[PDB]
């Protein structure tokens, strides 16, 4: 509260391990599906059914350019990706193991980068 404050955890490093963690995401070869925005012209149902898209080339602009406040929000966009992975695709499709291995990979290193 007013001038009560819990200790200062060193943040000054999240920009650039979340980079890092981006980077191996962007490297995996499981990829593939996440790499790019979906093409919202050639993909039926994507734009009315998916109200927020996120990939990882937009969240790689939005790091770059300032537009996360902190290493919460960018969690949030990459999760973001992966929860519009299921709900669009079967989790026995090439897709959905996709989005399924990529969370678990991203879900680790952010515990050992960050917990």
């Amino acid at each position: 509260s007013m001038s009560v404050k819990k200790p200062k955890r060193d943040d000054s490093k999240d920009l650039a391990l979340c980079s890092m963690i981006l980077t191996e995401m962007e490297t995996h070869e499981d990829a593939w599906p996440f790499l790019l925005p979906v093409n919202l012209k050639l993909v039926p149902g994507y734009k009315k059914v998916i109200k927020k898209p996120m990939d990882f080339s937009t969240i790689r602009e939005k790091l770059s350019s300032g537009q996360y406040p902190n290493l919460e929000t960018f969690a949030l966009d990459v999760r973001l990706v992966f929860d519009n992975c299921e709900t669009f695709n079967e989790d026995d499709s090439d897709i959905g193991r996709a989005g399924h291995n990529m969370r678990k990979y991203f879900e680790k290193k952010w515990t050992d980068t960050f917990k």
